C-alpha cells in the first residue's frame, strides 16, 4: 500500500525451528558455538519471546540471515532489534553487522567488510558500549561518542536511525540516548556518506564467555515511525510480564 514502511528484514522467530532455512551457519571454523531457539527461564510470553540463544560458553558465533537487497540511498535506515543479557554476562558481544551483497555466509568470521556494525558489547565493567561503527574509504571508522550499554538480565531494544541527510539517531528501550550528524560524531562536506549500494546480509558475529544471550525481534526498514510502533508492540509487550515472573522467581 502507498501508506506501508518498506520492510527489508524482519525475524520473530514464530514458526518454531523453520527458521533453520533462513539463517546459515558459518563453516569458516569447526568449533563455533551453537544458537539455540529458546525463550529462556523467565520471560513474557512463552512463545512470542523466543529467539536466538548462545548455548555454549567461552565461544565464536557466525550466523547470518541474507535478505532482498536494497540501497539506503534517498532514504532513512532503521536498524531494530532486542538483546536479552539473561546469564548476567561477563563478556561478549550482542552486536548486529550489515554487510553487502557477495558475502560467503559459510565463511563468515571476524568479518571487516560490512557496511554497518551497531549494538551493545560488554567486556568487563570497563567495556559497556554501544557500537555504531560506518565503513568508509576502506576503513571501519567508529564513534567519537560514548553510548552506555545496558548490563543486566532483561530485554532491551536497540535502534539506529540513518537519515539520508547525512544525520543519525541512537534509542534504547525506544528512548534517545544519542544523536547528532555523521560528520562530527565520527572521524570521516560528503552528502553521500550515509549511503550504501547494496545491504544484503545481517550477521551475528561474536564472541562470549558466560553464554545464554538472546537475541530477538529483528527489524530493517526504512519507517522511523514504524520501528517505534514495531518497537513498542515486540519489546514494549515484554517488558513488564518479563519483570514479573523474574520478580515471582525471585522468592
Ligand atoms: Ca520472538
Amino acid at each position: 500500500g502507498s501508506m506501508d514502511p518498506a520492510i527489508y528484514f524482519k525475524e520473530q522467530f514464530l514458526d518454531g525451528d523453520a527458521w533453520t532455512n533462513r539463517w546459515v551457519e558459518s563453516k569458516h571454523k569447526s568449533d563455533f558455538g551453537k544458537f539455540v531457539l529458546s525463550s529462556g527461564k523467565f520471560y513474557g510470553d512463552l512463545e512470542k519471546d523466543k529467539g536466538l540463544q548462545t548455548s555454549q560458553d567461552a565461544r565464536f558465533y557466525a550466523l547470518s540471515a541474507k535478505f532482498e537487497p536494497f540501497s539506503n540511498k534517498g532514504q532513512t535506515l532503521v536498524v531494530q532489534f532486542t538483546v536479552k543479557h539473561e546469564q548476567n554476562i561477563d563478556c561478549g558481544g550482542g552486536y548486529v553487522k550489515l554487510f553487502p551483497s557477495g558475502l560467503d555466509q559459510k565463511d563468515m568470521h571476524g568479518d571487516s567488510e560490512y557496511n554497518i556494525m551497531f549494538g551493545p558489547d560488554i567486556c568487563g565493567p570497563g567495556t559497556k558500549k554501544v557500537h555504531v561503527i560506518f565503513n568508509y574509504k576502506g576503513k571501519n571508522v567508529l564513534i567519537n561518542k560514548d553510548i552506555r550499554s545496558k548490563d543486566d538480565e532483561f530485554t532491551h531494544l536497540y535502534t539506529l536511525i540513518v537519515r539520508p541527510d547525512n544525520t543519525y539517531e541512537v534509542k534504547i528501550d525506544n528512548s534517545q540516548v544519542e544523536s547528532g550528524s555523521l560528520e562530527d560524531d565520527w572521524d570521516f562536506p560528503d552528502a553521500n556518506i550515509y549511503a550504501y549500494d547494496s545491504f544484503a546480509v545481517l550477521g551475528l558475529d561474536l564472541w562470549q564467555v558466560k553464554s545464554g544471550t538472546i537475541f530477538d525481534n529483528f527489524l530493517i526498514t526504512n519507517d522511523e515511525a514504524y520501528a517505534e510502533e514495531f518497537g513498542n508492540e515486540t519489546w514494549g509487550v515484554t517488558k513488564a510480564a518479563e519483570k514479573q515472573m523474574k520478580d515471582k522467581q525471585d522468592e
